[PDB]
């Protein structure tokens, strides 16, 4: 029984980790790539969490499968078409997918991600590949899908190109850029590469949305904000640390793509704790609800939805207003977002 049987949009969700097990199983098979485990069952459970961990033991779990899907053409247009597959299931009507095009290239790539063989996919290779499989899932599923392309915080050197993506591909299917990775490398909002990316994507009206607050004190919000010129925060529970901060940002009407679950797993929210999407929902905050990386946190945005109903007292009324805010504050251009608008408010009555 569904908590919010109706259409959402997310904002924040990870294409690599948003990988089917049995898909990664198969692609382990053909390339033969070890896995960590030779079945669907164990492999999901070996690479998912139901028990926080910290964000090495989380960031970890990558390692395990992105060997298989990395500089591989056929799974990469693969899973952003299972991709749009899944996200249809759950009543998603618009979504935002992000991932590092580097991360998943073994070509013109440095240093070479996974200790993979030179081959001959770039990381424009993968964008475009991302693309044909997420535009295909639209043909088939019907839903609208776009991308984001994340800049990673320890290489600060992919970041410029990152953006040379966005623009390259923009609205095709790229409406964005993210920083994301390791929050707490210290000072890393503030490495030249990001900075001076984040400043291209200013200039060019390239959007923005920076992970922050997740595990980092409200002084890395501040600087996502004020700094990188950020339109979205990624995860910001910190940010209700500092009053003044959160405030000036409540005004503004920033908005925070929170993800219930995740934070729980990835133990950047203390469970003994009334979560920040609490605050936010009272203080009528500007956020969307996102499952960031469900394959991981064995989840689906019901898992979500389920949570800060039964736990956080979340009302129909609530789901429908946040998700029109998450329409509001979607990277689409204006007239696509509107007719998103139309659709919710057709969709609520």
């Amino acid at each position: 029984t569904p908590a919010f049987n109706k259409p959402k949009v997310e904002l924040h969700v990870h294409l690599d980790g948003a990988i089917k097990p049995e898909t990664i199983l198969y692609f382990g098979k053909k390339r033969g790539i070890a896995l960590p485990a030779d079945t669907v069952e164990e492999l999901r459970n070996i690479i998912g969490m139901d028990k926080p961990l910290s964000l090495p033991g989380f960031l970890a779990k990558f390692d395990y499968y992105m060997p298989v899907i990395a500089g591989c053409r056929e799974a990469i247009k693969r899973i952003a078409y299972e991709f749009v597959e899944m996200k249809a299931k759950e009543g998603v009507v618009y979504v935002e997918v992000r991932y590092s095009p580097h991360l998943l290239a073994n070509s013109k790539v440095d240093p070479m991600p996974w200790n993979q063989t030179e081959g001959d996919v770039t990381p424009d290779d993968v964008v475009d590949l991302v693309n044909q499989g997420l535009q295909e899932g639209e043909q088939a599923f019907g839903i609208k899908v776009r991308s984001i392309l994340c800049c990673m915080r320890h290489q600060p050197s992919w970041s410029l190109e990152v953006l040379e993506l966005c623009k390259k591909y923009n609205q095709k299917t790229v409406v964005a850029m993210d920083l994301a990775g390791d929050e707490t490398i210290e000072g890393s909002s503030l490495f030249p590469g990001h900075v001076e990316a984040y400043e291209g994507a200013v200039k060019n009206g390239i959007h923005r949305t920076v992970h922050a607050g997740e595990v980092g004190s409200p002084e890395v919000v501040r600087e996502a904000v004020d700094i990188l010129k950020t339109e979205r925060v990624g995860h910001g529970y910190h940010t209700i640390e500092d009053e003044a901060l959160y405030n000036r940002l409540l005004k503004e009407n920033m908005h925070f793509e929170v993800c219930p679950w995740s934070s729980y797993l990835t133990g950047a929210w203390d469970p003994k704790t009334t979560h920040a999407v609490v605050r936010f929902k009272n203080d009528k905050a500007n956020y969307s609800l996102n499952t960031d990386d469900p394959l991981i946190f064995k989840s689906t945005l019901d898992t979500d939805y389920q949570m800060t109903k039964k736990d956080m007292g979340f009302t129909e009324e609530e789901f429908k207003r946040l998700n029109i805010n998450a329409a509001k504050s979607s990277f689409l251009p204006e007239e696509e977002k509107k007719e998103l608008l139309e659709r919710l408010y057709r969709e609520y009555q």
